[PDB]
């Protein structure tokens, strides 16, 4: 049913140039995902 | 006539730093040159 496409690394930079007295950590992960298909999910609806 | 005086290359510095979500290439060659030899080098102007 659903089906994650993503980058499998955290891709980290840290930062001793811009801000010079301090270090400023930058971390960044790519991921991304929706239902690929549509009948392998049934809900559960608390409705009637 | 003229002499053309350089560095044969191109330095590119790639900055991750300053905008940071980007890369912000900063490349950099070194040229320079005007007439060395005056008697080479005769014009047409268009005056009278």
């Amino acid at each position: 049913g659903y089906t994650i496409a993503e980058r499998p690394d955290l891709r980290v930079l840290r930062d001793p140039f811009s801000a010079k007295p301090h270090v400023l950590f930058y971390a960044s992960k790519r991921v991304g995902g929706d239902v690929s298909d549509f009948a392998a999910i049934k809900l559960l609806k608390f409705a009637a």
